[PDB]
RNA sequence: GGCUCGUUGGUCUAGGGGUAUGAUUCUCGCUUAGGGUGCGAGAGGUCCCGGGUUCAAAUCCCGGACGAGCC
């Protein structure tokens, strides 16, 4: 006689930890009027080597 | 042994140099008995990360060990 493995446990689903968004929201933060590329909660503010105000 | 680690708005595509191209997707109209199929419009990308190079180069060239940090 041969056997080799096989099959998967039980799974589940209903989201992706995203749920709804729209083209006005963050993706990092899921805030809006901004998108994650220029997240307020990203390092780059509110200070830094390049204030780009002053130069 | 303990603690922290929310960037889903494309993906795939060749890369003998231009942010893009090609194949597919989502929404709506028209088409159809019908969410289908085709066509048009709208939703679409500084295409591994950092550094070097002549206007412009994933594999142009170069580095990249078991995920990382703290106690
Ligand atoms: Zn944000």
């Amino acid at each position: 006689a041969t056997v080799v493995s096989g099959q998967k446990q039980d799974r589940q689903g209903g989201e992706r930890r995203r749920s709804q968004l729209d083209r006005d929201q963050c993706a990092y933060c899921k805030e809006k009027g901004h998108w994650a590329k220029d997240c307020p909660k990203k390092p780059r503010g509110p200070r830094g080597p390049r204030p780009q105000t002053s130069l």
